[PDB]
């Protein structure tokens, strides 16, 4: 499913993402935008280390979810990577919350460092009623 901007913002809000571990909803929106374009079906294979990024937040199969074909997988979210390709993002959100519980927090997602950090991110939630 490809989310409309405000539809996604309200959805993340309901799922308890606003202010989770000090991360604002606008920051989460910026992350989703640049990781997948708000597309839950997005996948990206990393030929270098043989891992794959899954879903709206492009969560990696080496550390977070299990796809059974990634060398040295850890499955920290204790989830099948399949769960990260659903239209319903509850599982993706639960896993994203797990990711940011590590020391790095939101910094764990490189895309956030490149496109969101130290930038004006209000634009992502404006007009959404969140």
């Amino acid at each position: 499913k490809v989310f409309e901007r405000c539809e996604l913002a309200r959805t993340l809000k309901r799922l308890g993402m606003d202010g989770y571990r000090g991360i604002s909803l606008a920051n989460w929106m910026c992350l989703a935008k640049w990781e997948s374009g708000y597309n839950t079906r997005a996948t990206n294979y990393n030929a270098g280390d043989r891992s794959t990024d899954y879903g709206i937040f492009q969560i990696n199969s080496r550390y977070w979810c299990n796809d059974g074909k990634t060398p040295g997988a850890v499955n920290a979210c204790h989830l099948s990577c399949s769960a990260l390709l659903q239209d319903n993002i509850a599982d993706a959100v639960a896993c994203a919350k797990r990711v940011v519980r590590d020391p790095q927090g939101i910094r764990a997602f490189v895309a956030w460092r490149n496109r969101c950090q130290n930038r004006d991110v209000r634009q992502y939630v404006q007009g959404c009623g969140v």
